[PDB]
């Protein structure tokens, strides 16, 4: 059992190949953290750079949820990478990274209906079907959420078309790959969802239909970049922005097959505590994904250095991302190394970039 935690947790500093392309170092990812702190033209700050570049003894870094084109926004200052100045923005990043003897992806983001178009001038919030979310954006002065349209298949193919243009612009900016913001109720999750999806054309009504968006930006995302520098995040269990829905699984039962056939450097679980099971998957969401796929696992979600080590041990996933914890120890990594004392994590440390 996980809470049977040992006294030694050794195997976080495995090396650990992903794939003939890319080893890291160990086995701590830095989760993708949403910061808020980009500039008004949604270009990586200086600031942005050093607060990557500090963290860079994580065997990788997922970066923060980057937007991919201006109606993908739904919170003040994240970061683009549609523009150049985007691009050379991102590249101090990477080339900081890598000159502290780091590696990093980009997470590729799209918030579909939780999209706010106070940010993109008034334009229209993009969703599989015409279901608003409940309430407003937090942080914000009254930033009510819209009833999103419906996307047209020539809206999709668009879609389709900026992921992987951004995948490309991410390959400019020196990033060793891409995650691709399956996860968390955002736009590709929203297709994977029958409380989201409502459709009855080619992307909605059955697993394999509703499952077809997700895919195609992976294959084309691939195409661009290639395989072993595509990671995928995925959310099976509802619970951000999501209402669930009991025919949800069976969606995920075809869909994480059919990633299988991709090789992806790997799959990373979206959920915030690991240890809650989900009624409709049977257990924690790692387990249930471990169950259906056979490749590299990121695990994530309260774990310490310590249940994370004894998850890995026995085999319930193989790599391990770290979010709040880096936010309150920059210098997690030497911390766990070291056996030093970490200091919790508190929300009111959102308001510091450190
Ligand atoms: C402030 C904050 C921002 C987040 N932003 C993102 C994000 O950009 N992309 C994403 O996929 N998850 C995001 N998450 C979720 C984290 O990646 C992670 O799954 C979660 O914090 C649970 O891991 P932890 O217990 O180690 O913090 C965010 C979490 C927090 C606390
Ligand atoms: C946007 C990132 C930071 C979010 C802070 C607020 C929390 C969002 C995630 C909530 C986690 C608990 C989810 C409750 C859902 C029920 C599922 C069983």
């Amino acid at each position: 059992t996980i809470e049977n935690t040992v006294n030694s947790v050794e195997n976080l500093f495995d090396t650990y190949k992903l794939n003939d392309t890319i080893t890291l170092k160990n086995r701590i990812l830095m989760a993708p953290l949403t910061r808020c702190m980009a500039d008004a033209n949604l270009v990586p700050t200086d600031d942005m750079v050093a607060y990557y570049a500090r963290r860079a003894e994580a065997g990788l870094i997922i970066s923060e949820a980057t937007i991919i084109r201006p109606d993908a926004q739904g919170y003040p200052n994240t970061p683009g990478i549609f523009t150049q100045a985007q691009i050379a923005g991102w590249r101090k990043v990477t080339d900081a990274v890598h000159a502290n003897g780091g590696k990093i992806f980009v997470q590729l983001w799209h918030t579909g209906r939780v999209a706010h178009p106070h940010f993109f001038g008034g334009g229209d919030v993009l969703a599989p079907s015409a279901q608003k979310i409940e309430g407003s954006v937090p942080r914000m002065r009254e930033l009510t959420y819209v009833t999103p349209k419906a996307v047209t298949v020539e809206d999709i193919q668009g879609l389709v078309r900026d992921y992987a243009k951004a995948a490309e612009n991410v390959i400019e900016a020196g990033f060793d790959g891409v995650e691709i913001h399956g996860a968390n109720g955002y736009l590709i999750d929203q297709f994977l969802h029958h409380d989201s999806n409502r459709r009855t054309d080619e992307y909605g009504g059955t697993p394999v239909n509703m499952s077809r968006f997700a895919l195609e930006v992976v294959d084309a995302i691939i195409a661009r970049i290639g395989h072993d520098r595509t990671g995928l995040r995925i959310s099976p269990g509802a619970y951000f922005n999501m209402a669930s829905d009991s025919r949800d699984r069976v969606v995920f039962d075809y869909l994480l097959p059919e990633l299988e056939k991709r090789d992806l450097a790997f799959v990373h679980i979206g959920i915030f505590d690991d240890s809650i099971e989900f009624d409709y998957l049977g257990g924690t969401a790692s387990s249930y994904v471990r169950a259906h796929y056979g490749k590299t696992l990121v695990g994530v979600g309260s774990y310490s250095a310590e249940t994370a080590s004894k998850a890995i041990a026995e085999d319930k996933f193989d790599l391990i991302a770290i979010g709040r914890p880096f936010i309150a120890n920059p210098d997690y990594v030497a911390k766990v190394r070291n056996s030093e004392e970490l200091v919790a994590y508190s929300d009111e440390m959102l308001a510091s970039l450190i």
